[PDB]
């Protein structure tokens, strides 16, 4: 027989690139290396002076954009800090900790809800906020080598997913009905300008219940600068439209073609028409001009940022204007005057118009550029040239068009004063000139319409910085027009701030007062109306999430705070009779080593050698009475433990019952410590003992009680059944897994107690034991149908919680997830579960896995271009191949240059918790019930691949050597020797890059040698 | 009574900053926000035009420097790619995949060994390589939002730890003894210039066995440009000294004060003195000059990069020159001409000398700067000004001092040609001028000493690009002198490339030939001599690592490659008699969800519903015969399974024994599939059945055999004991844990088989089950002392392997770690175990935890300054506090400058084992002494948490865990965000467990009387 233990020529060939440790140092001349380097190049070449062509290319260029894979990693990395400095550094005070936590838990709805609650333009800001100067600038992770969290990108991702869900906004469900609202709320309100500031202000007013809000916009388009000037390649117009419609869901009206101006709309005309309040958010409508450009027109090649950017926007933003205008024909050398952030958008936009070269010329130095670094970077990588210390003086015109610009050198002296030497003239060539000197409010017709409000020295309407109120009580202003805000988020905040005092003003005009403490409503949608209550063993839970008997329930004061946060129920730490009082050792709770040396947020497990509660039964019983008195709707379950003694169990259970506990939990599963005292596992591993203890309790009390089972047994069903036979109303599955978390290199354990550095087997908790808990819950559910199960073991999100519900559990206990964070996670779990149930009724989102959209082919989270000349060309994203892709993409843009949002409606009833419990059991069975004829094979999407070769290595040393890994393109190809083991898909770093599909060829197992 | 379920005022107060979900939108005016922002500011202010004072500040400014915490995260993130593009993009071809894998496995020694094997200046390069234009430029992770891997920083970290280990280099232990080396190896070899190129060349020649190698260096210092010009704030001189000493460990000699010149050393004098070969690595010793600077001196304020940088270096690098060197007094405006990478080091160095302002003036545009971006950024963040399109023409001097420089405008025409308008003159003020136009070789006395080698039109010695050989057969050249290399790493490669052909040349001169395939030796140290063999049940294992019976052993051809890679032993996939032939389903192996939505490298677990081998017993038995025939020293264990039938077990075991297997493994633990056919989990949970099966096998065969136990039982010791009573020679602990990995939101499972999307309980493997496996191994070891244990369950490194050895196991089976990577991990496991055993004999490194140094107070991996005026000042690293810290640090630098206290020497000495290196047999079971009952633990030796404020990153996680999961014992300052553990601490240890900074929080003995809180008094 051939040499069986040896690879034939063909396999040896397929394994050519499989890693093998070298026995000697490598030998490759410096010349050979220089010639080989360019083939694998991924990033920009520092020696390349050009860059691809960007004409008519408006694809997203943001470095912060994230796909799901990337967002999940970055969200998990976030420390989710207390009193977070990032939130303090956010103009709209977004609870960054909460929304990022929701993202890491895959609860995109909850994340978006939190974002929009404080920022009505959440998506826009996620995309355009100059974070390095705001939230990200204060991020604690800046103190790590990996750096600060990409907050903007994460905000953008959650908001994008929400937008894709097509869920509308609704008024707070707690507000009185429309007709029951006081008369004051029907007061006519007017807002001028449809920009971030007015959109924000009108949104909050609408949240408060005002039913007659109207925004008067001068232009035919809405959104202000977010629409008219911010480039499409930074902020898609589609985003603006999304946020505008969300506002309209609250009844806000918008009327375009209406301007604030003398003989148009004025404060007087509004007052005479009955309007009770007005908000001014018209921004700075005019370009800051300069003498030297007088008479210059566009025909000659001159523009101000106010002239240029809107032209590019109208041409590149579909939906902005009814008319499809041409892209400004910019050819030759372009000069952008100024170093502000607007100048850089002019420079980058110029390139899209066909500019051959773009020069940014400013009167100060490089160090004086005050534009956000991230913005400056975009212009720099697109090869814009920078010319410092030059002040414009003349725009030389010859032939009816600009041919150059004359400058004069500038310089700083000692005192730090700037001088411009008039003798040193500079001649710069240029076919087009764009001034980006800023914007202002000059139009006398407009200023006049604001009479008689007071203006300050800046020639801008004066307002109280806290109330946003002008000299005229009923008139407020905010945004660019006030001159303080420098960003979209600050403008949104101005409108937000104003909304509260406009509310206060209006209510007072009707003789009504408002709360002393500001109460702007949060953001709501129909998802928030979803009922997640559940009944079990005769008990009613407002939600299925509760605190397990553990460290988070060390004290009853903590349970009170958990209930105040919103937890449906809670277990007391396990307590006992005075004679069984315990004393803990220290250290006793350590982090898991189950997922490597990863510290901080999201520990994959914990190990503890803690005993039951150190507090007395008297303390616990009095505490339960207090808790039930103050929180009658929150379920309190008393966890108790006794040795194998009938009188003790009856005494303690009755004492607990008399205190008012809704139910009891019998701790028959402590994996350490209590066992030596004749309790815990010893009693919980023997069906007979479990049965008798339950009988003793059943006979002692009338309230329901549940037996908490240990997973450390051969057959957990036998003890679950014993509990049922004994009279238990259900079982809690499960307690911690017995284990040893590890040793230091010197052999000592952790935890290590005392000078002797001793330890004992502890209990493992967390996500690392979830597979064990899920198996336990499902086996019990299948064996004892209908028998109440309280799940516990690795529940850290609505998503994982739903898994246990589907597995047969009715309620969900949590410990480790709280130890990893805090009690506020309940907000995430509830909004998350509501969203998951809501989405099950949306027919158009059935291709989604929970809150996750179906993964689309992408690279760096950005969708891959669907150009015919690119598909199936084996062009990886590196080296000469990358160069070809760019050439094809640019070509496509030139070719293209040559050529309604509706909410989804539930088409079926939203399921209730009772409708989903146990629905997964139908898929579970024996191995024999699985089909061995319906085989699958792996198929790789070459467009999503990042060429790492992990699929290849896993199949080579852990599989069937079925993958070909190209030595030039580093692209893998699954051949037909694939057996569908699925390991390659399991190790792939790109989510859904590899998928398992039905095998079309006949499957035949490899026997190595024929059978007889 | 008081309301027990309520927090008293004091606690409510301590909980002030504890997170609580808001019921309404927040309200904070834009003005209020603007005023609050600066208090929490971490990064540079885009509105601030001046960077803190840097006079005499030579602290590390590299953004790529990593501490252990950061290195482990970045190493774990690396994809560890096949045929890695980063390696292809590295001039020395470092096996980046391997060394980063070693780092993620905490095997810093193995990482360093791999690095130095291909690059003798591994640490230097890690710190200075312009990676964006090299290795990192080709990193696949560039295609992800998080970006490319910080390869240089990881290389630097591993190399730094190795440096701290103070382990010397030794010649390959396989080379013949010195006296038995052929005469050819005693040939006198000479190298000119002690720079990267010569150091590399001499190192490899020494590795090959040459015993008479001498480097002649012109200056009194060694290291070349790494020493004389690269700033101390980018490359500490002691890094250079470290690498020089490693080279000297191989006998290489260095003689300073000897120059290659017409007056001293020439090719002719060397030839007449008997030298058989020479390597020229003198670089480009002279500055590129320009007529307009004729006559200008330092006194007036003029310097070339060649004049300036060496002065700053001699003054800031302790150990470079023994004499005292005054820091160049540079005050006023400084002009650096040029935009090359040297210009930027001149600019940043000028600031350290006292420059008030530094301007970089270049004749082309910003887009034309060809210096690596990372270098440009350093100058930019330190506020250096940039002036483009300006070409120097005249230097104005008054009072014997420079006062200005005259330039002329430049620009490109439509043809791409550069022009300089002579009419547009520019007057720029300046007190100091530094030209950084490059370097060259012009000295006729030096060029003459190279006669008669041929020079090319670049006026540089001509060499064959592949052999590095000049027109004179015995003379080779490399590095800057050749004009191709632009980096330290390329210069190192030039010397590396030349060493092989110099070797070939010399051998040929003695009538000997060399292998057709280049065989430059790897890097070796005494650690490599450590014996990691072990004996168990009469079997001899060359190393304790082996492949578990699993996917990695699906085919015997895979086992062959694993043995070729170096694995000590391997198990065949479990096989059975023909009548019990199985057929797998698909999908059947999925990634674990045990550590969240983290994909790619290092999955924390896998779940499988795979059955035993689909290949026949005939295939397996023939395969074992073949494997044992070709690898007699590698242990092969045949895994077999039968239903509860005596004849079957005896038939199969005998068939396996006859094939030549060293031993057998009885699979009595498959947690799924086989149970239905009456095997695996069925028979392995009952002590009686286990005992009988072992008895049947014991009487059927004579070779040793082990029972593979399942962890899915109440008492694993009962099964293990049953196996021992049945005659088993040992047990394998353990097989996979029974579980369900999860469901999709629609309720369907994964894996899901068929259109019905069905599944069944599978087996969990990987690090997620290690706690269960460790417990199993320790409990069996304590109950049955001396009984052989083969460990399996989450072993993915030498470190984790050592934990199982310490727990009682003799050998280590691996599966998931290979599924997560490949067979080469064996190299990491072996070097790692050798290092861990070696370190146990080094007395001066007892404060280390294995290969991990004790954690020093740091921020971003950089040691915190020990200035008195900073300690205990509650100055966090943000906002106005950060401003204060910088002010204090700058003052300290000025204070240290006034001292002119000639820097202390530098004597590097190797640590010597002061006790025998333990063998595997000496560590087995050594951890059992610390294990016991809960009652054996002391409840009087309590501890409390103590936080090092200097390492804290102010996240408040310790605060939040103690609040909602602890005892509300931590105060979190609302202004500094600094936590303080109070006396109410109970030492639960949760805060330390969730802290993101390794060792920021430590548990220390409680000094106050500990008293449990009862809530209510006892009666
Ligand atoms: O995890 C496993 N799968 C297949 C049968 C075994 O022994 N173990
Ligand atoms: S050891 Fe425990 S009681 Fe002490 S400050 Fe840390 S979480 Fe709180």
């Amino acid at each position: 027989a051939p040499v069986l233990s040896k690879d034939v020529a063909d396999i040896e060939s397929i394994l050519a690139l499989n890693p093998r440790t070298q026995s000697h140092a490598a030998l490759h001349s410096t010349l050979a290396k220089k010639l080989d380097k360019k083939h694998w190049k991924r990033n920009p070449d520092k020696n390349c002076f050009h860059c691809e062509k960007l004409e008519n290319n408006f694809d997203d260029i943001k470095h912060t954009t994230l796909g799901e894979r990337g967002a999940l990693r970055e969200a998990m990395r976030c420390l989710k800090c207390a009193d977070a400095p990032c939130q303090k550094s956010c103009p709209t005070h977004l609870d960054i900790k909460s929304f990022i936590t929701s993202i890491s838990n895959k609860n995109y709805y909850g994340a978006a809800k939190m974002i929009f609650s404080d920022n009505p333009l959440g998506l826009t800001c996620g995309m355009v906020c100059p974070t390095s100067d705001l939230c990200v600038g204060g991020c604690n992770l800046y103190a790590t080598e990996e750096g600060s969290i990409n907050i903007g990108g994460l905000q953008q991702f959650a908001s994008e997913v929400f937008k894709a869900m097509n869920i509308p906004q609704i008024r707070n469900p707690c507000l009185p009905s429309q007709e029951k609202m006081p008369e004051a709320y029907s007061a006519k309100i007017a807002l001028l300008g449809a920009g971030p500031a007015s959109i924000s202000c009108a949104s909050f007013l609408a949240r408060l219940g005002y039913s007659d809000i109207t925004i008067f916009e001068k232009q035919e388009y809405v959104g202000g600068l977010s629409t008219s000037e911010i480039p499409q390649f930074r902020l898609p117009y589609d985003v603006v439209n999304f946020e505008i419609e969300l506002m309209k869901d609250l009844g806000v009206k918008i009327i375009c073609g209406k301007s604030l101006s003398e003989n148009e709309i004025t404060l007087n005309t509004l007052k005479e028409e009955g309007y009770k309040a007005a908000f001014i958010g018209i921004g700075l409508p005019e370009p800051k001009t300069d003498d030297i450009f007088q008479g210059l027109t566009q025909d000659q090649g001159f523009y101000t940022s106010k002239d240029f950017l809107p032209l590019v926007a109208k041409s590149s933003k579909a939906g902005m204007c009814a008319c499809h205008s041409p892209l400004p024909s910019i050819r030759g050398a372009v000069i952008v005057l100024g170093a502000g952030d607007t100048a850089f958008d002019c420079a980058t936009s110029a390139l899209r118009c066909g500019a051959r070269r773009v020069f940014l010329v400013f009167r100060k130095g490089f160090v004086n550029i005050r534009a956000v670094p991230e913005e400056v970077e975009l212009a720099k990588e697109e090869k814009c040239e920078f010319l410092p210390f030059l002040s414009p003086r003349k725009v030389i015109v010859k032939g009816g068009r600009i041919v150059a610009v004359q400058f004069v050198r500038t310089e700083q002296d000692e005192t730090g004063k700037w001088n411009e030497d008039e003798d040193q003239i500079v001649h710069l060539k240029a076919d087009v000139v764009i001034s980006a000197f800023g914007s202002v409010l000059r139009d006398p017709k407009v200023k006049e319409a604001l009479s008689p409000i007071k203006f300050n020295r800046w020639d801008l309407p004066e307002v109280d910085p806290e109330t946003m109120q002008t000299s005229e009580p009923w008139v407020f202003a905010g945004g660019d027009i006030v001159g303080m805000a420098n960003t979209t988020v600050e403008s949104v905040n101005d409108g937000k701030q104003a909304s509260w005092y406009i509310h206060k003003y209006i209510q007072a005009q009707y003789g009504a007062s408002v709360s002393a403490k500001p109460e702007l409503p949060l953001f709501y949608t129909p998802v928030d109306l979803v009922d997640i209550s559940v009944e079990m063993a005769g008990l009613k839970f407002i939600n299925p999430f509760g605190l397990a008997s553990a460290a988070p329930t060390t004290s009853s004061s903590m349970i009170r705070r958990a209930f105040e946060a919103g937890w449906g129920f809670a277990l007391t730490k396990t307590f006992s009779l005075d004679k069984d009082i315990v004393t803990n050792v220290s250290p006793r709770i350590v982090r898991g080593t189950t997922s490597g040396p990863m510290y901080g947020p999201g520990q994959s497990s914990f190990l503890n050698i803690e005993l039951i509660s150190e507090k007395t039964a008297a303390y616990w019983c009095q505490s339960v009475t207090e808790l039930k008195a103050d929180f009658p709707d929150n379920i309190v379950i008393a966890s108790i433990m006794c040795s194998y003694n009938k009188n003790d169990w009856m005494e303690l259970s009755r004492k607990a019952e008399a205190s008012g506990a809704d139910a009891l939990e019998l701790n028959l599963s402590c994996p350490h410590g209590m066992g030596e005292r004749g309790m815990g596992l010893a009693c919980g591993q023997d069906p007979e003992l479990v049965r008798n203890i339950c009988r003793w309790v059943r006979q002692a009390v009338q309230i329901p009680f549940f037996a908490k089972l240990t997973p450390n047994v051969t057959d957990i069903v036998s003890i679950a059944r014993a509990a049922k036979e004994g009279g238990a109303d259900g079982v809690t599955a499960t307690n911690t897994v017995s284990g040893l978390m590890g040793l230091k290199a010197d052999g000592t354990p952790w935890p290590a107690v005392g000078a002797g550095k001793r330890t004992t087997y502890g209990g493992v908790s967390g996500t690392a034991i979830r597979p064990i808990a899920l198996r336990a819950v499902t086996t019990i559910a299948r064996a004892l149908p209908g028998f109440p199960i309280l799940a516990t073991g690795g529940i850290d999100s609505a998503e994982s919680g739903l898994q246990f519900l589907h597995s047969g559990a009715s309620v969900l206990q949590v410990c480790s997830a709280v130890q990893n964070q805090d009690f506020t996670v309940i907000q995430d779990y509830c909004t998350g579960l509501k969203a998951l149930l809501y989405l099950k009724s949306i027919e158009e989102l059935q291709g989604w896995d929970g809150q996750s959209p179906g993964t689309e082919s992408h690279q760096k989270g950005k969708p891959v271009p669907r150009i015919a000349e690119l598909m199936g060309k084996k062009l990886p994203n590196f080296g000469p191949y990358l160069e070809q892709r760019k050439k094809i993409i640019a070509e496509e843009k030139m070719r293209l240059k040559e050529q309604e949002r509706k909410p989804f409606i539930p088409k079926k009833p939203i399921p209730a918790i009772k409708d989903v419990i146990g629905k997964a059991l139908q898929y579970l069975g024996t191995f024999g019930e699985l089909s061995n004829i319906e085989q699958v094979v792996a198929v790789i999407d070459e467009e999503m691949c990042i060429n790492c070769g992990k699929c290849y290595m896993t199949c080579n040393d852990s599989g069937y050597q079925a993958i070909q890994f190209d030595p030039e393109t580093h692209l893998p190809t699954v051949t037909d020797t694939c057996t569908g083991c699925t390991l390659c898909l399991s190790v792939c770093p790109i989510i859904d890059c590899i998928r398992m599909v039905s095998r079309t060829t006949p499957y035949e197992p490899k026997r190595g040698l024929p059978l007889a």
